[PDB]
């Protein structure tokens, strides 16, 4: 019932939406050498 989906890997609040993956990441995961940056917009809600 945890109101607020945090990035559990690091232990921080997340704001990023992979449109390509259809998943909610953080800025740090946008900066990740893993995740191919293209269809990803930050959570501007
Ligand atoms: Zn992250």
């Amino acid at each position: 019932g945890t109101q607020g989906e945090r990035c559990a890997v690091h232990g921080e609040r997340l704001h990023l939406f992979c449109e390509k993956d259809g998943k909610a990441l953080c800025w740090v995961c946008a900066q990740s050498r893993k995740h191919r940056d293209h269809a990803m917009v930050p959570l501007e809600e």
